[PDB]
């Protein structure tokens, strides 16, 4: 099985115990370790934080104590506008100028691959997203002819149905891409005025939004639509996401008047990292949605979804039963890299567990 795993560029910045750099990542961890994000700048790919030649080395040193272990550098992310992918993918120049300035980059830096983040191709970008992953492949075929193992390539897709029918043809990028990381992770509308999990394995009991809004939906749509099962991978968060409650209630259907407040360390309405959850959950109430399969906490007027020790892993035997690729984890800098906010004494509980249940049979 696969372990992918990112890291986040600007988690270096957090305060204090916050502050990640790839030198906290175990080298046996994950499989994979994913460097996001990449800029795009004058058609070509190019850094984007100021010390990332830096980090990328700091990233790629991790080899030296587990040869095995493959880096990839993903492009794009939310900061980058999708607009910007439509521009260069929608044009047989610009799209070319970008495919070129891939593995020079790449293989200056140390990098393993190439992971494609566009979020999100819309109706008029299926075709070009189509045509960016196959020549992106070719190309990488024809570097291989220099002597050096081929260039990974890999793509993070949306896990909704809705955004997949509208922006990919899932049939032909899965034939040119060794992995597809799939987004199961942002099922909670953000139109929605009550409470809710972003991360579900099966659909609630009442009132769900679309009996397609769940990991096993996504799952099942891709493999339809013509993924096979050996390029698919499931996504498992480590942060969860907070509301504010607009009232007393906080089981399903609970009305809120918008995100959580901030995390100490990430500072994101709306977000938590897992080690900011762990110290949340003192003083919390714990519950756990039993057909969703996943927990979510509760103090003051405060509501957070999110994904423990056990939800993690019973995904992990989720997505071996369906004999999927492996498990994606976003992020390591939200998991407790350091260890020391759960009460275990044990760095990235959250990973590590998966890493376990993958290793079971
Ligand atoms: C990720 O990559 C993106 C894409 O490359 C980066 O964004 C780019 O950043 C650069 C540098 O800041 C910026 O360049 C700008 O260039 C203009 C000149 O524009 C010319 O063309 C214009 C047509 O639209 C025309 O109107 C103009 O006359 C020019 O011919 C600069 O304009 C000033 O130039 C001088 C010197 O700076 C000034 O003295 C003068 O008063 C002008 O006002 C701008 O100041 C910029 O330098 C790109 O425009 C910008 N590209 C996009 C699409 O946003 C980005 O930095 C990178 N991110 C990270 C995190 O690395």
């Amino acid at each position: 099985y696969k372990l992918i795993c990112y890291y986040t560029s600007w988690s270096q910045y957090r305060e204090g115990d916050g502050s990640c750099f790839p030198d906290a990542i175990d080298p046996f961890l994950c499989t994979h370790v994913i460097y996001t994000f990449a800029n795009i700048s004058n058609n070509e790919i190019d850094t984007w934080e100021w010390n990332d030649v830096t980090l990328y080395d700091t990233l790629n040193t991790l080899k030296n104590r587990n040869p095995k272990l493959k880096t990839l550098l993903s492009v794009g992310g939310w900061n980058f506008g999708p607009e910007r992918f439509s521009k260069i993918a929608s044009k047989t120049q610009s799209r070319r100028t970008f495919i070129k300035s891939v593995p020079p980059f790449l293989r200056t830096h140390g990098f393993d691959g190439l992971d494609l983040a566009w979020l999100y191709p819309g109706r008029r970008d299926k075709r070009h997203l189509t045509t960016l992953v196959k020549e992106m492949k070719a190309e990488f075929i024809r570097e291989a002819q220099a002597g050096t193992e081929q260039l990974l390539l890999s793509a993070a897709v949306s896990a909704g149905k809705i955004a997949i029918d509208r922006g990919y043809d899932i049939a032909q990028i899965s034939r040119h891409l060794d992995f597809i990381s799939l987004l199961t992770y942002d099922f909670h509308g953000a139109w929605r005025q009550t409470v809710g999990h972003h991360s579900p394995l099966f659909r609630g009991n009442e009132d769900a939004s679309s009996r397609f809004s769940n990991a096993d939906y996504a799952v099942s749509y891709m493999l339809r639509l013509g993924a096979p099962a050996n390029k698919l991978v499931m996504g498992i968060p480590t942060f969860g996401r907070s509301f504010t409650l607009a009232s007393s209630k906080t089981d399903v259907g609970a009305p809120v008047s918008g995100p959580g407040i901030p995390g100490r360390f990430t500072k994101e309405k709306g977000i938590l990292a897992y080690y900011e959850i762990c110290d949340f959950l003192h003083g919390a109430t714990t519950h756990r949605f039993r057909d969703q399969q996943v927990p979510y906490a509760t103090k003051g007027n405060q509501w957070v979804a999110y994904d423990d020790q056990e939800s993690v892993k019973n995904k992990a035997r989720y997505l071996k039963n369906r004999q999927l690729a492996g498990a994606m984890v976003w992020a390591l800098d939200l998991d407790d890299f350091r260890g020391t906010f759960c009460g275990q004494n044990l760095t990235f509980p959250l990973t590590s567990a998966v890493k376990d249940v993958l290793a079971e049979a």
